[PDB]
């Protein structure tokens, strides 16, 4: 029975420059952050994780600050891999191969018979998502159902919660398609600064709506 | 630089009990307060005022709950197009046709040549939205491209700001699909308590935002 949660990190760059760090040294926090809030919500019954790594807009950035942003993301699940599910979805041919290829490997060897699955999603972008479901089914099908629809979609399930840590209350191009009733959770602490007392007020938050 | 604005009107019901009225008098009161909110956003600068009127879930209601509803969006429509361009948009099949002809024939006697656009969209529902541009368009096109499907969505371009009132911290079926960076602002207050000086706050937490789609600061 699906619970699922998604987070859309946030708040790297300004945390380098609270902490007179380098920007790859933030991006390490946050890698350890990743793991740390990733082990939270297994804690916490879900049963799938979902990070939005990046968007098609994230992938203008500089290549450096490109770089910087993938190759944490992947350390995630460098280290987590062994351990749970491991699976990835998006706009890829936005994403740098070297990224591409690696994640892939790491999905192959993942713990496929874990019941707890992080999902990263990556160059999200509702306009380039719908593009790619039409021309994929483009004169093939009579019509669209919302089956396929949603077996297609780069979230393949709705989204129950959704928190945005860095207080900025946005999608930012990480809107979840087939989630008309997920519910939402702003705060404004930089995700790595993050305690697990927040994640749990946040839950507290977001469960005490139904 | 030109902004638009985005109303998800919530909180009838409630208001109906807080007031201790019907709820037809409470969509009454939200009739008056969304002809107000009109002439806020034209007097703020905004070139157009979207208001999502309805989800597809909307229409699952009893039958008398949503001719009460649909009127009472459509009486604002009847009170102010002769000054403004009156344009709507959405899921129409599951409108019933008495309101779609009613605001046809609005759209038809309002002011083209305003400045100053409202813009209703109904039955909103990301699903529904993507399903009928694919059957649009499904085997007549080689494929498909973001000229075309921001031609074709709902709301015809990507909205800079959302106001909800109402207390839900979440989007329903209201999230504009051409809009990846709007900025929103979920607030308490019922949409019909929300003031002048409520709306004037939203718009400096708004406008105070910011922006960066994606990028960092050069
Ligand atoms: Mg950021
Ligand atoms: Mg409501």
């Amino acid at each position: 029975m699906m619970t699922n949660l998604m987070l859309l990190p946030d708040g790297m760059r300004r945390w380098s420059q609270k902490q007179g760090i380098s920007l790859d040294d933030s991006y390490a926090a946050m890698t350890d952050k990743l793991v740390e809030f990733t082990g939270w919500a297994r804690e916490e019954g879900f049963t799938t994780f979902y990070v939005t790594v990046s968007s098609v807009a994230n992938y203008s950035r500089s290549e450096e600050q490109v770089t910087t942003a993938m190759n944490a993301f992947t350390e995630v699940v460098r280290r987590c891999h062994d351990t749970l599910n491991f699976n990835y979805s998006g706009t890829l041919e936005v994403v740098p191969e070297r990224w591409l290829t690696e994640l892939e490997a790491l999905r192959a060897k993942s713990d496929s018979q874990s019941d707890f699955t992080l999902h990263f999603i990556m160059g999200m972008s509702l306009a380039h998502e719908v593009i790619g479901i039409f021309n994929k089914f483009n004169g093939k099908i009579p019509a669209l159902t919302e089956e396929l629809l949603a077996a297609n979609a780069y979230v393949p399930e709705p989204v129950d919660f959704l928190i945005r840590p860095g207080g900025h209350v946005r999608m930012s191009s990480f809107y979840p398609l087939m989630s008309p009733f997920a519910e939402m959770y702003f705060c404004p602490t930089l995700l790595n600064d993050m305690t697990r007392a927040d994640f749990d007020v946040a839950l507290e938050d977001l469960r005490e709506r139904d």
